[PDB]
């Protein structure tokens, strides 16, 4: 019979068994089947992965929408996800009518799917732009579809980095600490623009692990507090300038904390004969948590504090407010 | 007979002649043929370019490995080189079992081939990352495969 050879032809096209193809009809049991055939339109669609047991067919629309016992599925949309397309023998120039989401219309050797309302009439002498424009809710280029979107959304990792979505153990949210996973992974990690993850970095962790333009949420290891790490600024610079901030703070009268990381000379030796270093732990690191201020202690007469003196004497010409203060983290 | 119409269906799928398709069986002469059909799995594979003269078939594995008179060839691997894929009607979410290198499993509209050990079990509610990770020896994105590798290895020439 012609049914068997057709099921046979369909089965080879989709790469399934002959027994896994079924003709649509009313009451047709759908369980176990992988491809359904609409004999009226002579179009075949692969079926959703887990149709329930004892599920029967009710109706199949011209757009490929299937109604059955346990619900409804758009087979045209499902075919798009599987890149199972029918390439119409027309162009935008010749005109055509689009009935399903998995039909492709050609313009200068390029195939477009339609993501808007159905059916889609395309008159003679048209263009993807002239007949509804090119957009996610309109005409979509089917050729190279994913790699195009990644390029148009800057989702392609720099050479030598891995996309954060492909790295083992990472959870992309703001609550999960991705630190252990990120540094167990031996290579660099790409986080795209607009994407934030929580990565509670430890002070020894090389922040050059991360590339791209995303952000990290970093927990303060000593206070109930979070800090934002901007990877884009880390990768490209933030274009900020010491003089810019200092002059801006003078103009805006905003606070300007100036931190210094240094050695013995900046620690404060020998700015006063009773100079002493900031407190350090048994490991040799700065004590934390802390309420220590070096400028009010052993580093009261370091060059940093004389620098502050000049700033504050310049500030005094506008206000009595103390907008310039140091954070001298320098140890001999 | 159903054999002829199947060979016919296969021949049009691969774009060869009906006479250039052959069913696998023991002792089946392979010379001259371009496509072989596994009737048990109902999967077809295009054959290596120059199978020797008078070469006969011994065995064909579930992964698509063909053993014959003059040696052995992985037809699944050969299909990958020719981008001849079967797109399974499953997702990583629904779960599946992978048997060959030329089977494709979908995750959010993207197709992955498996480059590791076979068969590959993929449980319910999985992810390419959760089920073996994405790497040259694991899950590989089949869509745009070459242009992706060129981009990820800086192999694209500057304009001009
Ligand atoms: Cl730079
Ligand atoms: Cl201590």
């Amino acid at each position: 019979t012609g049914i068997l050879t057709n099921k046979q032809a369909i089965a080879r096209h989709f790469g399934v068994k002959q027994s896994e193809v079924v003709y649509f009809s009313v009451g047709a049991v759908l369980s176990g089947y992988k491809v359904i055939y609409d004999k009226g339109t002579q179009r075949a669609y692969s079926l959703p992965a887990n149709i329930g047991s004892g599920v029967t067919a009710i109706s199949l629309s011209p757009a490929g929408v299937l109604v059955h016992s346990a619900g409804s599925v758009d087979l045209g949309a499902l075919a798009v996800t599987r890149k199972e397309y029918v390439t119409l023998p027309d162009t935008f120039t010749s005109g055509s009518v689009i009935q399903t989401k998995n039909e492709l219309l050609t313009h200068n050797g390029t195939q477009y799917r339609w993501a808007g309302g159905l059916p889609k009439s395309v008159p003679l002498n048209s263009t993807p732009v002239s007949a509804g424009g090119i957009s996610p809710t309109a005409w979509v280029i089917a050729n190279d579809e994913l790699i195009r979107q990644e390029l148009n959304n800057g989702l392609i990792p720099p050479v030598g980095s891995t996309s954060v979505y492909d790295v083992p153990g990472i959870v992309v949210n703001t609550t999960t600490d991705n630190r252990a996973a990120a540094y167990a992974f031996p290579g660099k990690i790409f986080i795209p623009n607009g994407v934030t993850i929580r990565c509670n970095l430890l002070p020894d962790d090389d922040v050059r692990k991360f590339v791209g333009e995303g952000k990290l949420i970093v927990k303060n290891q000593w206070y109930a507090k979070d800090h934002t790490f901007d990877i884009a600024a880390s990768m490209n610079g933030n274009n900020k300038t010491v003089n810019d901030e200092i002059y801006c703070a003078f103009r805006d009268q905003t606070f300007c904390r100036i931190g210094i990381i240094g050695d013995s000379i900046t620690d404060g030796a020998w700015g006063k004969q009773d100079w002493s270093s900031p407190p350090t732990n048994s490991d040799g690191d700065l004590d934390a948590p802390s309420t220590y201020n070096h400028s009010l202690s052993g580093g009261s007469h370091s060059w940093t504090e004389h620098w502050m003196n000049g700033l504050l004497l310049t500030q005094s010409r506008r206000s009595g407010e103390t907008i310039y203060q140091s954070a001298n983290c320098s140890v001999s």
